[PDB]
């Protein structure tokens, strides 16, 4: 399977500037949302789950084809909540109809990051919609409640490395895990809208306690009110993984370089560039814009 870049067309950095400051002015303005979390987070993890579906022995899943517009997709279990994520971008998407889907979800993701204070993301354009038999199957996206054994091997799939993996993690310091979707209750954290190393701090520094949920499921719980996923806690019972997780408690700039990295690694996985493609484009923030 080969997925060809392909530039939506006469669109350039400008107009993609456009669709970035509508999803972060829209960000600002529905802010109420998930007890004043707001989207930010539902908003990355919709750009990892419709990236995370890639297989990198055959190609197929990835973000290029926009699939998750489909059924199949939209009703995998797996993608329980983001709907919500979904019904934010739609009004985006009938104001600049030229963007395509997977694009459009891709750039949501990194919109939030850099919004909430994350590191610049570069991202780049050109994802293509495909039709719906394109759609990959339920069941490429991970279980939480396995062990780290079972992280390492599902990461494979999608070739990223410990470093990569633990890195990507991260990004649960933000959001939370609510019973009705997932089955599992609670935040990672106290600063769950804002992008910061806080994930490594509380997996270290908390005196964690395995309790079952009112959803019959075992989680890993705090004095503090957070609470961590099996797949979570995971990352510290491993000794390669503990000692990148105590890399980024130590240092938060590290910590932001490799996500930015790895998240773009996982949004591109799957699409051919071609060498006369544009550059991947840094988007400014509405604050360094003064917007
Ligand atoms: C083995 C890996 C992973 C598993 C099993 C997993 C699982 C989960 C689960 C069960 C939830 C709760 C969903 C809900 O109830 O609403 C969740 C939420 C979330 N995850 Fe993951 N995840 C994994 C990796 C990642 C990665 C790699 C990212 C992003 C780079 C990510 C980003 C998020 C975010 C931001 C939320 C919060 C969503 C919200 O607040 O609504 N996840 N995760």
């Amino acid at each position: 399977l080969v997925h060809v870049a392909s530039v939506e067309k006469g669109r350039s950095y400008e107009d993609f500037q456009k669709v970035y400051n509508a999803i972060a002015l829209k960000l600002r303005e529905d802010d109420e949302y998930d007890n004043y979390i707001g989207y930010g987070p539902v908003l990355v993890r919709l750009a990892w789950h419709i990236s995370g579906t890639w297989d990198k022995h055959d190609n197929t899943g990835g973000s290029y084809g926009g699939t998750y517009r489909f059924k199949k997709e939209f009703n995998d279990p797996s993608n329980a909540g983001l709907q919500n994520g979904f019904k934010f971008l739609e009004p985006i998407h009938k104001e600049f109809p030229w963007i395509s889907s997977g694009d459009l979800f891709s750039l949501g993701g990194v919109t939030a990051v850099q919004e909430m204070q994350g590191p610049k993301i570069p991202w780049r354009c050109g994802r293509v919609d495909t039709p719906e038999d394109t759609t990959p199957d339920n069941g490429r996206l991970p279980d939480a409640d396995k062990d780290a054994g079972y992280v390492r091997t599902f990461f494979q799939r999608l070739n990223m490395n410990d470093r990569e993996v633990v890195a990507l993690m991260g990004a649960h310091a933000l959001g939370k895990t609510h019973l009705k979707n997932s089955g599992y209750e609670g935040p990672g954290g106290a600063a769950n809208n804002v992008f910061t190393n806080e994930f490594y701090l509380n997996l270290l520094n908390e005196d964690w306690k395995l309790e079952k949920n009112d959803a019959n499921n075992e989680q890993w719980d705090s004095k503090s009110g957070y609470m961590m996923l099996p797949t979570d806690y995971s990352l510290i019972q491993d000794p390669k993984y503990l000692s990148i997780v105590k890399e980024y408690a130590n240092d938060q700039d590290k910590f932001f370089k490799d996500f930015s990295k790895a998240f773009e690694k996982l949004l591109e996985d799957g699409i051919t560039f071609p060498k006369d493609a544009p550059s991947p484009f840094i988007f400014k923030t509405l604050e360094e814009q003064g917007l």
